[PDB]
């Protein structure tokens, strides 16, 4: 138990209040709780900004003068940001108090205490108790009531186990495993026997509270609490929505938990095509991929479904954000999609944060709005952990009912089908938790935190581009706008020169726009796609505005290994592109670090330093290359292959040509089980259909699902899988990642159906 | 780091001896190991009975005295029995230690110290190198890597974004949640994208060392890690087994997630119907279910598989042991099957400890055996926390390969349809320790302290059965053998008489024999089941041993509230049965608490106490009839009420006859997705089909699987059902469990297939 | 939380059951638990005789001896005479009580304790959890309701004036009275 006490300047002679505030101290120092003394309001913000607890904030001012009011109330919304419901007191002089007494007042204070005439035994008690109350209703309820039950030690005789841990401390080994992991893990692994709790799968006790709050909390009618991560979530969706007799319609962009539903399910899918850009960076779907005259056209093109024309199809997946930090508006594509479709599911997995910062306002799927009849059924999937605060494996469905939906009874068999009977209880609790950190005034004070983050990593990046630009020097630029335009004011601005606050409001400033030339996606419709600021992609040069190599540049395979070499791990890349990601578990600041690590890789890409002294991982590859060789040598060696072999070109061609569908992926997966399959090496892929999925990255999409052909000797697809090969051959230690392929031999084999 | 001295008498004068233990006592403080010294064989030995870690064992004897030669080596015998590679000194004076060298010294001293005449500064260098060695073989691979990676407490620029637990601590609730759990729970959750650990996925780095030293373990050719419990490890098997043109042979013992195999595969069940007992345990298949003329009678008999008959079954499926303890011989199971299948499964979810005590041997599925290159691939699912000491949804599925076996490029993609892409690595650490607590000795070492424990309250309980018997009064007996015959010496025992010796050595004292009236499972042969020691069911008086209840008795339903009034929640219940647990981790000697309960009940049961007294939680569900009554007039209540419906008989009749099937669970399933099922009353389920499982308590096993037909107005089933709905009714608040109805307006409800 | 600790000779060298009792006194210490041990029955039944409260009862005896086990007998029914259902566990070897078990051992224990074979820590924590069950089954209704409720403080807006005895510690003499007579007594007038 914390109080904060920050009072300025409250009688005439500061000896009076700083005795009468000395005293209140030891009484609540005598009833056990700490306090901080704090004679200023800045001081004070200051130690409201460091994430300490308070329980109790106490405060006075001169209450004659506006400008500390403003201050104190400053405070208190600060105060309020994270720590939402604490206790707020006023120090003041009884009169003083009493004509500043208004409506204004009482937004903020919820107690008096006059401290100059009053017992301070009499104000530590009202404290206390106002603190009791607070700590009381804090935390969320499975999260309490684990709490509660895990002082709960004698044996049960029921599974699991190891009883509370005590199983573990019988090895010396056992015992180095419980002290690792603590004792209150093993605590709460109680199994779902108690009725204490509840239970995952029956969603009663404090199971059923959970998902009702993260429902309230998420904007949905219903939620779901899953274990098995996003690859369950969707899983158990798809299962429930779709049957062996339907035609789906299938973001392309899709991950691959949506073809095991398709396997597990064995509906036919038609594909939407999303876009690409000079990067390689996969864009959205435009609106002409999802209009009813394309998705009827699609489905009597397609060589599984053209004797389903007369059908509806039962279930379409969007991926929303896409990996590389693109959202789509949601309220357009729903309006699109409900012309053909009752069921529509948004695999949001890197996207739960959305819904609690005006920034994403209408490019999420469980908005606040006014609610028709006649909307579709909307599924939303969100991965807890990847961008919340949950362990892994931690996820939400929500649902939103609509047309033709899907009452509990039947959800709940597909529910039980991808589940285990035995959770771990410690993932409930993060999903629990996560959903509590969003709730309320928190929810939009982290993302906002977040979001300053990324936006000041991206304004300096810029800043240091153009500064090298009028040196004609090379460096990293942010992809993102370069000029954003106030719409108040109308006045326009450099992105590096914009206002924070104009950047972090205006929603219009990540927009991609048709007629601005740094997203690169061509033909775009306006106002339907947006950039997600927290997923900040940098661009290596040597790409120009038009979509061929220029005479020079770097790799960003080669900035990639130089930042693995420092620990710095990078989510996507391309040719040149690297994207990071900035999470609420990011600290203030810490972007800094990584600008100076690109700095250092400009110096020993300028002075040609050996591979040796900076990367002797790379060398330990090929030593007979890759030593004797510098930084600079390796990456003009890299450009002048890329320039030979073009494989951007590659890609667009692999990609903007879907394969041949020969099979449904769940023919083709029954073609493995019935061990109808064999290896085949990549120059003999010709006619052959794959069994399972090819998934290469760049783009990190897959290019053949199960069931599709490879083509003829002149298909894109097998050409873009040599150049691959080529570059991996090539450039030791700087190989490709390809899902689905085997690598024997430095050589690539694609498990394919037998003829 | 812990040193234990035990020495007796080492010099004809003590103060020798004493003195330079002392000595080197003080230098192994100096070096920070703390010293145990003890001057007693006996007191030593109880000190290595605690569960204390000992790092390094400096013993002394008289070294003319063959007792204290016995009492030393009985002293290391136990220390290595749970802490095998301690490294142990012989203190002695040169010249009586190097008379007494031979090979028998070595096999169990590791250095010499001659204490005598030696820099005690010395000694503790050598003792510490010893430790030090020691330590470091200490933990299993995958455990000790994460342990490593845990100090690395960098931002990665990527998921998981509460980045080691930093994201919790910036709400109050989010820092009450990440200090009750603890730092290293967060720490360890580090995602998949780290080299220095490798992935579960791939099967790479420690978790390719973990996986094949688990499979060295337990005796398989390939082990697989899975984090979503042996729900998903039967269903990746399944999966990557059978496909929708195959039959199958399932028990009809199966667990749910057989079922949800069955539908996600599409396969067509045919079912081996186990036997019963007069108590309503579900017993062992009999042989005549598993010949391969009763494989084909039931095959060709199936209106699903009719059009089968010349195809060769893809998959069995057994669960072994069963849920009240009953395991069958494994090697005559597989000589069975092997004439029909190549592929078998155990579901071994309850017996995971068998390999390790001798007293299952040949009862369980990883044998060690000389291995025929004609045998079926043997499939084996663990539930690492059920018995073994592991954190929910930890599994093991172990394969040992066979004719028609499935190479790992196939299984992987089943492995990875029923995953997820961010395992939480604590629970794959948690199947590394639990595995490395069942190697070399320890794993005997701890089943032989659970089957004591257990053995030890079931002959305390037979006693005070024949206790209460000669005061011709009623009490609680074990489910067990009555008489015990030692083969060797032909004598013969009464259970509670018999040598704890003999019954944990010999396992001929737990097998179910065709000449015994214990068991009750009437024409099974011998030499075909067993019974598991561990699992401890206790029959309540009221059952006659031909089959037909008593004049009185005490219900298990009353003796179960009166338990669950205690916190004991029995896993297993029928009308009168109660099973208990003893687990690795039950401590010695808890099993009288359980004795001391029961004794408890039968006072109050003689004494008729009043319900509000002692069961007031039961009189809160309906106090009209449950007040003003007392605990015998309940139970004969209770009795009589059996006596008048007797469902024992409805149990048979509903079990001994399988439902007729109308389509496979995957139909049945995709009626459901299809929206062509409605909610119908028992009393009109004649002719319905069932769209998912009805699984009644008792038995616990499935009645009707989904695609199965009701039957006509006399259909023991739906008479079954209307007996637990008539129980219900009758006694509220000893409500039964059927999983697969709802229950509304206190009537059942069953989601059938729309007509 | 206090345990008694009642053994006289249970092996037969006295240096392995005082280690072992040694050890378990000091887990019980540890988790709070104020430990008395008494080498014989009669000063345990000295001490049982002063209004002493015990919370748990831990005891070994020869277990071959018919004269201690008659003064075991005699020292938990004194026991039990006013503090009537505090927890009994026997301190013994296995076998010795596994062959002394029997209805009339279990009518007066309630708990094995192997010391000589298992943790300390683990017997420790079962007589924490036998000492909460009864020490939650000690006090009367009312009197148990009472003691709950005067943990809460608050300012309700209704008689009687005095608030939990707020009052009375606004004169001099007033703050003399409260004193006197404590603040329980005031914080139960409700």
């Amino acid at each position: 138990m914390r109080a904060l006490i920050v009072y300025t300047e409250l009688t005439d002679k500061d000896s009076v209040i700083s005795h009468a505030v000395a005293r209140l101290a030891s009484e609540l120092n005598d009833e056990h709780v700490e306090t901080v003394i704090i004679r200023d309001f800045e001081d004070g913000l200051a130690y409201i900004r460091s994430n300490t607890s308070i329980d109790c904030l106490l405060y006075g001012r001169d209450m004659s003068d506006r400008d500390e009011q403003i201050q104190a109330h400053r405070l208190i919304t600060q105060l309020h940001r994270r720590q939402e419901d604490v206790p707020v007191f006023l120090l003041s002089d009884r009169e003083e108090a009493l004509v500043a007494f208004d409506r204004n007042m009482m937004e903020q204070v919820d107690e008096f205490a006059w401290i100059l005439e009053d017992s301070a035994d009499f104000i530590a008690g009202r404290v206390l108790a106002a603190i009791q109350r607070y700590r009381s209703q804090l935390l969320p309820p499975l999260m309490k009531s684990l709490i509660k039950y895990s002082d709960v030690h004698e044996y049960s005789w029921a599974a699991p186990g190891h009883q509370g841990g005590v199983g573990f401390t019988k090895t010396p080994a056992g015992r180095i495993y419980h002290d690792f992991f603590g004792e209150n893990l093993f605590r709460t692994d109680i199994g779902i026997e108690r009725v204490a709790v509840g239970s995952l799968l029956d969603h009663t006790g404090a199971f059923g509270e959970c998902e009702k709050n993260a429902a309230r909390i998420f904007g949905a009618d219903q939620s779901y609490s899953v274990v098995v991560g996003t690859s369950g979530s969707n899983r158990t969706i798809m299962q429930a929505c779709m049957t062996d007799d339907d035609v789906v319609v299938i973001d392309r962009n899709c991950h691959k938990s949506i073809e095991q539903g398709l396997i597990l399910t064995g509906a036919k899918p038609v594909y939407m095509i999303p876009s690409r850009n000079r990067y390689g960076i996969i864009g959205p779907i435009y609106p002409k991929e999802m209009t009813p005259d394309a998705i009827k056209f699609k489905i009597a093109a397609n060589p599984l479904t053209k004797g389903k024309v007369k059908q509806k199809p039962a279930y379409s997946v969007v991926t929303n954000c896409t990996y590389d930090g693109v959202c789509y508006n949601a309220r357009k594509v729903q309006d699109l999609l409900d012309g053909s479709l009752d069921r529509i599911h948004f695999d949001e997995a890197w996207y739960g944060y959305a819904r609690f910062n005006p920034l994403y306002r209408n490019h999420f799927a469980m908005r606040d709005e006014e609610r028709t009849e006649n909307e579709p059924t909307i599924f939303a999937t969100h991965s807890t952990h990847k961008l919340l605060n949950a362990l892994s494996q931690a996820s939400f469905i929500h649902v939103r009912n609509g047309r033709n939906a899907i009452d509990f009874n039947r959800f709940n068999q597909a529910y039980l089908m991808h589940s285990t009977t035995s959770p771990l209880y410690a993932i409930c609790a993060s999903n629990d938790i996560a959903a509590d950190m969003m709730d309320g005034n928190s929810g939009r004070s982290l993302t906002d935190e977040v979001i300053r983050e990324s936006i000041d990593f991206r304004q300096s990046l810029a800043y240091l581009y153009k500064e090298f630009l009028n040196d004609d020097e090379w460096f990293f630029k942010p992809w993102n706008q370069e000029m954003v335009k106030d719409p108040a004011t109308g006045k326009r601005y450099a992105f590096e020169d914009a206002p924070v606050e104009l950047l972090m409001r205006e929603q219009s400033c990540w927009v991609m726009h048709p007629e601005d030339k740094w997203h690169g996606f061509n033909d775009i419709p306006d106002n339907w796609a947006m950039l997600d600021p927290i997923k900040v992609s940098i661009l290596a040069p040597g790409m120009g505005d038009d979509g061929k190599l220029l005479d020079t540049g770097v790799p960003a395979a080669l900035v990639t290994a130089w930042l693995n070499h420092y620990g710095i791990v990078p989510t996507r890349t391309t040719d040149f592109q690297i994207m990071f990601l900035f999470s609420m578990g990011i600290t203030k600041g810490k972007w800094g670090t990584l600008v100076n690590t690109l700095l250092s890789f400009k110096r020993h890409y300028d002075n040609n330093t050996a591979l040796k002294k900076v990367l002797p991982e790379v060398v330990a590859s090929a030593p007979e290359i890759y030593g004797e060789m510098g930084l600079r040598d390796l990456g003009d060696k890299m450009f002048a292959y890329l320039q030979k072999n073009n494989p951007g070109a590659r890609l667009n061609q692999a990609y903007s040509q879907l394969p041949q569908v020969m099979m449904t992926p769940r023919d083709a997966y029954q073609q493995i089980v019935a061990n109808r399959v064999e290896a085949v090496p990549v120059d003999q892929l010709m006619g052959r259909v794959a069994a399972n999925s090819i998934i290469p990255y760049p783009p990190g999409i897959p290019m053949l699902l199960s069931g599709e052909n490879f083509g003829d000797e002149n298909s894109p697809h097998i050409h873009y899988l040599r150049s691959l090969q080529a570059w991996d051959s090539e450039f030791p230690g700087f190989e490709h990642e390809t899902e689905g392929t085997e690598i024997i031999d430095g050589q690539y084999y694609v498990m394919c159906v037998k003829t």
